[PDB]
């Protein structure tokens, strides 16, 4: 009731890439291995399939059969939406159209894209705002949001990405705040609490990033109590997606630890 828990597919990326699990069973696996009934896909596990009507029908059916909600698709490898090269930015925008349609088909509310760009602060802001606005124009006709997750570079700068949002100036372009992605560069780690707070006014989804847990089951890098307080203070009551990216405990344990942490924190909320 304070919020709901979903699973983001990158939590299982090692299992899928090593062919120890079938991407098509993502809904089943979330539901049966982890007791989770909402998912966020990553397009890397379905390369070439976005316009395959039979594949979409199948993926939608497996979700329906297991009573799992499809929330959004995270899009990687389709180009930089703020590419300094004009022709490449245009191509990046168009590469996402198919994923917009796929998301609509599955009943997702958004696609998550990057704001990758090049040049100084204001050049990147103008370029990213341009690509995002152009893609959002297409997506809006499908009643689908375009949202950016902080993910390195200036996109990990909360104020820069918030300024990009303001420049894009479209209600269907928003953010997907990630708890942990705040390394702007080797020399700069942005304040994750300030950054999420800067991104929350635009949030359509939230990503509970985790890596490592202590003996009490608390995440070592991010204080989830403090973080969820920030999230809730903006009235966000939707799904919070587990995105386990640690290297010490297995993905299965990582997912379970994150779910358990989120549940504990949620029980303290009312």
């Amino acid at each position: 009731s304070p919020f709901e828990i979903s699973l983001a597919q990158w939590s299982l990326h090692k299992a899928f890439f090593d062919k120890k699990a079938d991407p098509m069973d993502f809904a089943k696996i979330a539901k049966e291995e982890f007791g989770i009934n909402a998912i966020e896909y990553v397009n890397q596990f379905y390369k070439g399939k976005a316009e395959d009507q039979a594949f979409l029908a199948d993926l939608k059916k497996r979700a329906d059969d297991h009573g799992v909600k499809s929330l959004l698709i995270m899009c990687d490898g389709e180009g930089a939406l703020g590419d300094a090269d004009e022709a490449k930015r245009k191509k990046a925008v168009e590469n996402h159209y198919k994923w917009v349609a796929a998301a609509k088909y599955l009943g997702c509310h958004s696609i998550r894209v990057n704001a990758q760009s090049g040049g100084s602060y204001d050049e990147q802001l103008a370029r990213a705002a341009d690509g995002l606005r152009r893609l959002t124009e297409f997506a809006a006709t499908h009643d689908i949001n375009v949202i950016v997750e902080n993910h390195g570079g200036l996109s990990s700068n909360g104020a820069w990405l918030a300024a990009v949002m303001k420049k894009v100036d479209h209600p269907r372009c928003g953010t997907l705040p990630d708890f942990g992605n705040f390394r702007v560069s080797k020399d700069e780690m942005y304040d994750r609490y300030k950054g999420v707070e800067e991104l929350m006014p635009f949030a359509k989804a939230v990503s509970a990033k985790s890596h490592d847990f202590d003996a009490a089951g608390n995440e070592i890098h991010t204080d989830y109590r403090k973080m969820m307080k920030i999230v809730a203070s903006f009235g966000y009551k939707g799904y919070v997606g587990i995105e386990y990216e640690g290297s010490k405990i297995s993905e299965a344990d990582g997912i379970k630890a994150t779910k358990k942490l989120l549940e504990t924190v949620r029980s303290e909320m009312a």
